[PDB]
């Protein structure tokens, strides 16, 4: 019996959370959904209350607190625990009822979760690859103190990744350890790509690419934030500094691959040189439920995979002419110190002013390469307190330093 | 150190598994090769001793005994254990100096080295198909009395299935065991094919083909024997019983997809339906090497997979009209008792007489299906040593069976 809680239980992890959960339970009483936990969605999480009937409730908004109370009234047979704001979530990851954390938090409020779940030695099943772009020395060194604490990747190639490992290898390891490509015989990464709707185009079409291009009829339905990180392969840029931190692999050892198909989900290269990879349908609901059963995997009612009606899986290496957010990711992960930091940090900027039409697709790159040369190499504090503190700090920089870049040129 | 002997050292996979050895030893000394046993190719084992310098050699020709004991005394600062023949075999296989064995001999033959390998307890890399299709429940019941045996499967598909395994379930069981496939979560397989040279024919072209057509400007460099299976198909058809009796797989969850690239070697689509695959160049050190160091992987400094390059895979499924070689093989292991040990043994008769241009195509499969309908099935013995017998007299009768057959039409 798995005892899951999820953090953030509304939005698209969260969901396709609960509803793989819930189909795996019809096959075969598996987890117990202990904890839900919502910023101020609370007729929604009165409706999962309702289905899951957890022992924990918690919502951040207190002001729909009294709210929650009188609607959970209604649901027969049933008292749960109702908490409030961080407070709230503390207590959830202090729970010995708990085994498993499902984070779908997005940006600072999903770091501050994590970093309870952690210190509470539970499993996180991590999403927010934000969290590990920014704050991935700070991960490492909470993991190291933290024994039995882990953090399973949920974003899709990662998830695939950890797939393609052999658990007798990793279960001598976890994840965001150093030596973890070592001990598992890890040579190489192929992390897979869409490409998003732009590689067909010149760079004068490029020039001229707007936001609604990115978003309007998109092939993968997705949030804003990430689909516009697609356009400009700067999801990949981040996704190529997670798998540094996650798996402990050199920069030169990662190549992102375009496979426009997302059909294979990412491949692991051994040093024997055999190569293995995963794949499945788009679909998070695979890599959210392997982050809840590893190191074993359950039945599912998922439709599987007709690899003769898929018929064609395609492979192109990507233009970084093209896409300079690529090169931009890999020259801070290589530069290792804050550079991540400031990476993510202006990108938050450059992606939401590209998002509202503020500036051009060339300019995201731009501002993104004038922070990171603004960025002096600080020390790396070895008080965990005081590290946070410099993590915080440099990301309000850089998110100020972006700002005033698109000030002075407006 | 692993310890090795070679078996067929001067073939195919022999000459591979050397190959590998060789070079992963330039790069660390991991292996030590303390025997080799040829049948009469005398001054190739000569050259190989003098590189390796086994423990033993083993010569199956007594008329080359002298002269093997002759040309190894030029060898500097070597005195090697040199035996002969059946009796040679058994003493390698029972020195306690030994602990994984390599089964390059072909065809029913190399069953017999196969049976005093396991009755030994070693680990035994077995590459020869023909073996575990013909003599596949006998294998079973073989391992299940000498525990500590283990078959490791080199025949590059089932290679290819078995990397695709989780080691944390694999060494709670082995290959050849009964509810193997329920322990490591197995709910499919993909098993791929070339799809051979006639994979594009019509079925007015497919009637005049010969083995000239199927042996001449090969894709691939194989051995003439496998070259017809592959042209016919009947080599998966073999590897589906193959991936039965390894894998304890259903024949209902087992799908032949042809896949003519060649670098996704086969593929296991989990309970969650999760799918993993295995990808290389077409080579089989990767299976071979595998096989001798599993569970763990060494370093090589093989050619690294370029996916990019490499551009395009492609999956159909094959035609049964075409091929009819595919649905009697799943007819016959579906069909069970000895009905798989008929398939081969009257293939090997029809493969011959198509590649000594005395039938047609077409004649391949009708000479096997008449085989298959005149054979009655026997109860299967449970005595080891009876069972054998039995194997033994079903081959012999149904090579007669099918040599009746051609000879009447003719
Ligand atoms: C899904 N995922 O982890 C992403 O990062 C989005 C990525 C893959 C999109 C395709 C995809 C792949 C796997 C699961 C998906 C689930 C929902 C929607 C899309 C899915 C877009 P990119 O490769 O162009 O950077
Ligand atoms: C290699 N192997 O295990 C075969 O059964 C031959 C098979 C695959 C041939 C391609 C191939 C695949 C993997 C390794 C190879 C090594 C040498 C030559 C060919 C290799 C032909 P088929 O699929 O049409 O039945
Ligand atoms: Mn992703
Ligand atoms: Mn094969």
């Amino acid at each position: 019996p798995i005892n899951v809680a999820i953090f953030g239980s509304t939005g698209s992890i969260g969901t396709n959370a609960l509803n793989i959960i819930r189909e795996c339970n019809k096959i075969e009483n598996v987890f117990n959904v202990k904890a839900l936990y919502v910023n101020k969605s609370v007729n929604e999480l009165y409706e999962q209350a309702r289905e899951f009937l957890p022992e924990y409730l918690c919502i951040h908004d207190k002001s729909v607190y009294e709210e929650l109370k009188e609607l959970v009234k209604n649901i027969k047979d049933y008292k749960p625990i109702i908490l409030c704001g961080d407070e709230g979530m503390k207590e959830i990851c202090s729970s010995n009822s708990i085994d498993k954390i499902v984070i779908g938090i997005d940006s600072f409020q999903g770091l501050y979760s994590t970093m309870y779940a952690i210190m509470n030695n539970k499993i996180v099943a991590l999403a927010n690859k934000e969290s590990i772009v920014s704050a991935g020395f700070f991960l490492k060194k909470l993991l190291n103190i933290h024994k039995n604490a882990k953090i399973i990747p949920v974003d899709s190639e990662h998830s695939a990744i950890f797939q393609c490992l052999d658990n007798n290898k990793v279960l001598k390891t976890k994840c965001l350890q150093d030596n973890f490509s070592k001990i598992n015989n890890i040579n190489k990464i192929f992390l897979c790509s869409s490409g998003g709707p732009f590689q067909n185009l010149t760079m004068d079409e490029l020039k001229n690419v707007t936001s609604e291009n990115a978003l309007k009829h998109p092939k993968w339905k997705m949030g804003k934030k990430i689909t516009i990180d697609s356009a400009t392969m700067m999801n990949k840029g981040l996704e190529v500094i997670e798998t540094h931190f996650l798996f402990d692999v050199d920069y030169n050892d990662i190549e992102v691959i375009v496979h426009k198909e997302c059909i294979i989900h990412s491949c692991v290269e051994f040093i024997d040189k055999s190569v293995i990879s995963q794949m499945y349908y788009p679909d998070m609901q695979i890599p959210i439920l392997y982050s809840l059963t590893w190191p074993d995997r359950i039945k599912t009612n998922l439709k599987p995979l007709d690899l003769a009606q898929v018929s064609t899986l395609t492979f192109h290496k990507p233009s970084l002419e093209h896409f300079p957010c690529i090169k931009l990711a890999y020259q801070a992960g290589i530069k290792g110190n804050f550079y991540p930091t400031v990476l993510n940090a202006s990108n938050e900027i450059a992606n939401n002013l590209f998002l509202n039409n503020k500036i051009k697709y060339f300019d995201i790159s731009s501002i993104i390469s004038q922070v990171l040369e603004s960025f002096n190499s600080q020390k790396v504090s070895e008080n965990s307190e005081d590290l946070m503190k410099q993590i915080l700090q440099i990301h309000s920089w850089a998110k100020d330093k972006a700002t005033d870049i698109y000030n002075k040129h407006n």
